């Protein structure tokens, strides 16, 4: 009927993984900057650790299992990896480390080093991994610049798996982040992979203006009215009429109208083939953002025995 879900969820032990730092905190939990090192293996890998707050409840406890089970259950480039978890009081997920942190706040911070390429790049590999994730029947639920962590500035991978759901889902009350979903989904609480394709719209549009805010001012109450009455999100300064068409098509109203990932990734890449015919940057091209062939890259976060989870297969 529905193929058995072999993936393998490695528990971890507490001593095989050391916290350096906390990266952040919020109503997700507190993520940590760590290491993990695993048996006799003679490897260091750079990990983010994750756990609720602190408070351990049951409710608490289910919710960051069911993230563990939607994250060992993926395996592609541009999604983030769940290496496995610790069963502590408290319990840990352990996945690989983002060391450039969220693209809203990597595109805030570095815009006046942010080229065409990377950005048309950027587009290609989310639709990618959002491919990968609608190829495995997930709808992601809160795919935003906030989700999509950078790896190297060249290489991105969609995060926080909190909101997917394996497969139209319907769903309930609590919080929701509506000015990135579709109108089906404020009004009548469906989502589908074409919800998804409105959200990659918004997280487009939040690269293109180089993080802003969607809609800043209106409240949350207003957006279900200003979408029915066809209103969008501006134009980009930076955007050809063609990259912001591909915007448009990711919010109609008839989600079938909608581009699918597949057909993204081709717009994209046809794009990022001539990257300044399709986005226009002043100073584009002269632009330096680090990459593995700079100096001290890797020794700016040890050494010696450190592989990066892409490099270590089990
Ligand atoms: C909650 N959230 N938001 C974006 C990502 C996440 S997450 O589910 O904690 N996933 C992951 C995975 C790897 N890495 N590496 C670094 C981070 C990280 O800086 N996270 C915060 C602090 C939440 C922005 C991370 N976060």
């Amino acid at each position: 009927g529905e193929a058995p879900n072999q993936a393998l969820l490695r528990i971890l032990k507490e001593t095989e993984f050391k916290k350096i730092k906390v990266l952040g905190s919020g109503a997700f939990g507190t993520v940590y900057k760590g290491l993990w090192i695993p048996e006799g293996e003679k490897v260091k890998i750079p990990v983010a650790i994750k756990e609720l707050r602190e408070a351990t409840s049951p409710k608490a406890n289910k919710e960051i299992l069911d993230e563990a089970y939607v994250m060992a259950s993926v395996d592609n480039p541009h999604v983030c990896r769940l290496l496995g978890i610790c069963l502590t009081s408290t319990v840990q997920l352990i996945m690989q480390l983002m060391p450039f942190g969220c693209l809203l706040d990597y595109v805030r911070e570095h815009k006046d080093n942010i080229g065409s390429q990377y950005l048309l790049n950027w587009c290609v590999q989310i639709a990618k991994g959002m491919n990968y994730l609608e190829d495995r029947r997930l709808v992601h639920r809160d795919l935003a610049a906030r989700n999509v962590l950078v790896k190297t500035p060249q290489h991105v991978k969609i995060t926080d798996f909190g909101r997917a759901k394996l497969l139209e889902y319907h769903a309930e009350g609590g919080k929701v982040p509506i000015k990135w979903m579709a109108l089906e989904s404020i009004l009548h609480r469906i989502y589908t992979h074409q919800s998804d394709v409105w959200s990659y719209g918004v997280t487009v549009w939040e690269l293109m203006t180089f993080g802003s805010k969607p809609y800043d001012g209106i409240p949350a109450s207003e957006i279900s009215s200003i979408l029915e009455k066809g209103e969008r999100l501006p134009q980009p300064p930076i955007c050809t009429i063609d990259v912001y068409m591909i915007m448009v098509k990711c919010w109609m109203i008839d989600a079938d109208s909608r581009p699918k990932f597949r057909e993204l990734i081709i717009e994209f890449s046809k794009m990022a083939r001539d990257p300044q015919r399709y986005l226009v940057i002043q100073g584009d091209e002269r632009m330096h953002l680090p990459s593995p062939t700079d100096s001290n890259f890797y020794r700016a976060l040890d050494m010696d025995d450190v592989v990066d989870a892409d490099e270590y297969l089990i």
